[PDB]
């Protein structure tokens, strides 16, 4: 019991967002289509409630009572992303620059900061364009190297005056993983035995070279930023990153090597470029000619090519060795000869939020945060995304949905073990709560609720704080 005033001076505390999950109007002010909206539209089948982010929460129209609810909590900062396809509509310069696109996201920095909140703006969280999925599949081509370079020097124009803090790209383990091996997310592609059943893919190489792709894609971004904007502008421009924590199975050193290994699989796969140039050794040994190769030339473009890493942290996975399987079968999913669960002889690693991958284990939260430290000589970190999420409930009266307890509970301890991690000299810089109000949460849609702030969907979109909002605004205090 804990505050603001436990923590460093300085230390900045947000809330985070996203555009698809959030905006709405995806047919308005001349936004493209991206990769998401054709999925959900094609595909809802792979969307829990069959639903899609035409309106979303509605925050392009409700953009002022989003930074209202924010500022009523005393927050510092706010975390959103722009959309690749509200700013090119068809991904490329040479399809044309969307006017009323730029005057949106001008009016949401505008206005954010009229309030004194600082904006820290994530260039991709997923929304890929679809005209360049259609020409030329997206992240699977070099091509998106230059057309994300050229949306990004777009945004450092318009917006960079005012932006002073960029993320890239937000979870490429995420987007790589789901997007390409399990194809249970846009663009939903994978290899026909895989859970998304799709049409078209490959689960054992094609996650490796989307993923490529966006590291090739945020080294070229950070030069140019380097380059260009920042002696002017003087931001600072990262990346952010998910990882679990990984608890072996049982003590023996096979399952603290497959704990070792599950990290350096979901994190270390970009980590690793990130500070030492490469991807990790268990990588490129288990991977072989399916992981592509860095030239001497890229290997030192991404080599040190951040400011600050964004971490994202929801929770632990027991971590026990696999046999390799051991032939046909070559997905990302396995290739790290690392079996994942949340659940050891029946019994939860920590209580299991509303989406049925989360469980609650603050613990691990300290355990990563030092991990960084120790093994990535310590990085300018900030929190990028912290939070759980309860079922929305359309039987519950609305007074009970906004009893978030359980919630309350998860930053409580969430972030005394984030303290602690400071106190034992992670160098953290501030923390995103994910997430301001609910939202569309991909391929779960409406069907759960991780807002602070809670989101009628048959109203409207009216806000209500939830008992969390008031448990914030309280810890956020002088
Ligand atoms: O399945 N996963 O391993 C996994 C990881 C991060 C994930 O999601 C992350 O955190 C939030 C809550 O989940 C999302 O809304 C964010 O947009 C995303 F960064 C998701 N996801 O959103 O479905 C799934
Ligand atoms: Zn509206």
């Amino acid at each position: 019991p804990v505050s603001r005033r436990s923590f460093p001076k300085g230390f900045i505390f947000g809330t985070a967002s996203s555009s698809y999950q959030y905006e709405g109007g995806a047919a308005e002010g001349g936004r493209g289509p991206s990769i998401w909206d054709t999925f959900t539209h094609q595909h809802p089948e792979k969307i829990a409630d069959r639903s899609n982010g035409d309106v979303a929460s509605d925050s392009y129209h409700l953009y002022k009572e989003d930074v209202r609810l924010m500022k009523d909590m005393g927050m510092d900062a706010y975390r959103f992303s722009i959309s690749w396809t509200r700013i090119l509509p068809n991904g490329s310069l040479r399809g044309g620059v969307n006017k009323e696109g730029i005057k949106y996201y001008n009016n949401l920095i505008n206005e954010l900061l009229s309030k004194g909140v600082q904006p820290f703006i994530t260039l991709f969280h997923w929304d890929s364009p679809q005209a360049l999925e259609d020409k030329y599949n997206g992240f699977l081509s070099p091509n998106i190297i230059n057309d994300f370079k050229d949306y990004a020097e777009i945004c450092f124009k318009e917006f960079g005056d005012r932006v002073k803090n960029w993320i890239t790209f937000n979870e490429p383990w995420t987007f790589c993983s789901n997007g390409y091996a399990t194809g249970l997310f846009a663009p939903g592609r994978c290899s026909p035995w895989e859970k998304g059943n799709c049409s078209v893919g490959d689960s054992g190489r094609e996650p490796y070279t989307a993923c490529h792709h966006q590291l090739l894609a945020h080294a070229e971004t950070v030069r140019l930023y380097k380059a260009k904007y920042q002696a002017l502008q003087k931001g600072k421009i990262g990346i952010t990153l998910v990882s679990h924590w990984f608890v072996p199975f049982s003590r023996s050193k096979s399952n603290n090597d497959a704990a070792k290994r599950a990290i350096d699989f979901m994190f270390g796969w970009f980590m690793d470029p990130l500070i030492r140039g490469d991807y990790p050794l268990s990588m490129r040994g288990l991977v072989g000619n399916r992981l592509p190769q860095f030239t001497k030339e890229q290997s030192k473009l991404v080599k040190g090519a951040f400011d600050f890493i964004g971490l994202n942290y929801y929770t632990a996975n027991y971590a026990d060795n696999l046999p390799p399987s051991n032939g046909l079968n070559n997905s990302y999913t396995t290739d790290s000869r690392a079996n994942l669960t949340g659940v050891r002889n029946g019994i939860p690693i920590g209580p299991q939020a509303a989406s049925p991958w989360l469980y609650v284990y603050p613990q691990g939260f300290r355990d990563l945060l030092l991990y960084v430290k120790e093994n990535y000589g310590n990085p300018t970190v900030y929190i990028t995304e912290n939070g759980v999420d309860e079922f929305n409930n359309k039987t519950l009266p609305l007074q009970e949905a906004l009893k978030d307890d359980a919630r309350i509970e998860y930053y409580h301890k969430h972030l005394l073990s984030l303290l602690s991690a400071i106190r034992d000299g992670a160098n953290v810089k501030g923390y995103f709560a994910w997430s301001l109000l609910d939202n569309f949460e991909w391929s779960n849609g409406y069907t759960v609720r991780f807002g602070i702030n809670f989101v009628d969907y048959n109203d409207g979109r009216k806000r209500y704080p939830k008992n969390s909002a008031h448990w914030f605004k309280k810890f956020l205090l002088k």
